[PDB]
DNA sequence: CTCGACGTAG
DNA sequence: TACGTCGAGT
């Protein structure tokens, strides 16, 4: 019935694995499967009766439920925050569920740190040079600026362009991943 | 009358500065201004008769002309590539004009390098781990993947997630700016 | 709720 | 033409 490479959810609790955790079948033994539960990267032996096959292509945009890209638990659409709109007018939700976004968002910029950054804000319509990408721009006209902050401490960093800020987040604001980017680029340079 | 911090365009060719180049007024005397032309970062003394005031807030989205974020020349809207759609259904163009995009895009992935990459493409619906961000995903379900390539050589790099690929571009695929990101983050550790 | 920006997909 | 994704602004 189940085949290698098929996707399943846990029907019930399986040790550390909560219900609705998505796994992929990695081996089959009679009516038991070795399942890689993707969120925790845990390979477990599971009886077929404890698993429910799912169709990954009937999840996400256009469907009732969506698989989170961090925890890889199948959740209702409302477990994800609306974030954008496509050309066809449909709403797009973040790929990470509200629970996983708590850890990505971390500590908010404090009120005193915000006021402090606001007192040195580049004026709208001024000529700005971003301290990261070094691009010159006209504030609010040829680039939009943001209050960047450290989400471990809640304290301010600098005024930077939105492009750079949304780049930092792709790499988790973490020098570990930036160093990985450098060695990746250098490898093919 | 022209005031410091006002914006102007060059009416005519001014040495290295082409017409319609945007500049900011940095000093004024009775007949001329010191103008910083933003694209080339060139500060010149220009007679008032060779400058025209420009309302920077009547450029870009919703208007017939737009100021490029690299060259900072005022161009027709059609000099910029349509790239996205907002929630109100209006089209958004790239901030960089078609001419400036040539340098950003560089050399395309060659046919032969593309075929090499396609030979080792992760299957749709497989479990993938991005070599940069180290995030696990289900291909085409919880993350979309791309052919990354070096745009100086046209040679392939690796299959990576779209999030990482679009992060590389924010930092110009250039270790210089990635090292700047690292120093910036460490400063506010 | 909304946003622009990136290199991709096609 | 179009796409999702990021930390933001609103
Ligand atoms: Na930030
Ligand atoms: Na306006
Ligand atoms: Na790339
Ligand atoms: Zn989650
Ligand atoms: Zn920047
Ligand atoms: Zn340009
Ligand atoms: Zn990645």
């Amino acid at each position: 019935m189940l085949k290698n490479d098929d996707f399943v959810i846990a029907k019930n609790q399986l040790g550390n694995i909560v219900p609705n955790s998505v796994g992929v079948i990695r081996a089959v033994n009679g009516k038991s499967a070795m399942v890689l539960f993707i969120g925790l990267n845990e390979l477990k032996r599971v009886d077929f009766s404890e698993l429910e096959a799912i169709d990954i292509y009937r999840t996400g945009k256009g469907y009732d439920k969506k698989i989170c890209n961090i925890c890889h638990i199948l959740k209702n659409t409302d477990g994800f925050e609306i974030n954008q709109t496509d050309a066809k007018g449909r709403k797009t939700t973040r790929p990470s569920c509200r629970e996983c976004r708590k850890n990505i968002d971390g500590v908010k910029l404090s009120s005193t740190e915000k006021k402090k950054m606001d007192e040195i804000a580049p004026p709208k319509g001024s000529v700005f040079t971003c301290p990261i990408c070094e691009k010159r721009s006209i504030v609010g006209v040829t680039a939009n600026l943001v209050h960047d902050h450290n989400h471990d401490t809640g304290w301010g960093r600098e005024w930077i362009c939105d492009s750079c800020n949304t780049g930092l987040g792709r790499f988790k604001d973490n020098p570990k991943f930036l160093e990985k980017v450098i060695e990746y680029l250098k490898k093919y340079e």
